[PDB]
């Protein structure tokens, strides 16, 4: 995929988007932007050219689901990937995430070598 692809990490704690930054650097995606929650990040990606978000499922305002939501229901979005993050992997948590459009799901902490098999799996299934 292109490294210089432009991702969006989205989390309401600044330091968990600071080691999301520094894991995707030591991958080689240097392009990354950041928000704090689902309507920051929203305005964010209305400014533009963004390829890939990167997002908690928890956070104030708007949600990781509620983003995502509203990421698929926008049209020059729809397809944007999405990688949802989390602290605890819940049942129904997986399925309304994936019925909802997530690329997949992730539980943190994780390290670099997991973030990148989850980024390339999203890549090959997303043909990128």
């Amino acid at each position: 995929a292109d490294k210089e692809l432009k991702f969006l990490v989205v989390d309401d704690f600044s330091t968990m988007r600071r080691i999301v930054r520094n894991l995707l650097k030591e991958l080689g995606f240097n392009n990354v932007e950041e928000a704090e929650d689902g309507v920051d990040a929203l305005n964010k990606l209305q400014a533009g050219g963004y390829g890939f978000v990167i997002s908690d499922w928890n956070m104030p305002n708007m949600d990781g689901l509620e983003l995502l939501k509203t990421i698929r229901a926008d049209g020059a979005m729809s397809a944007l990937p999405v990688l949802m993050v989390t602290a605890e992997a819940k049942k129904e948590n997986v399925i309304a995430a994936a019925q909802a459009g997530a690329s997949g799901y992730v539980v943190k902490p994780f390290t670099a070598a997991t973030l990148e098999e989850k980024l390339n799996k999203i890549f090959e299934k997303l043909g990128m």
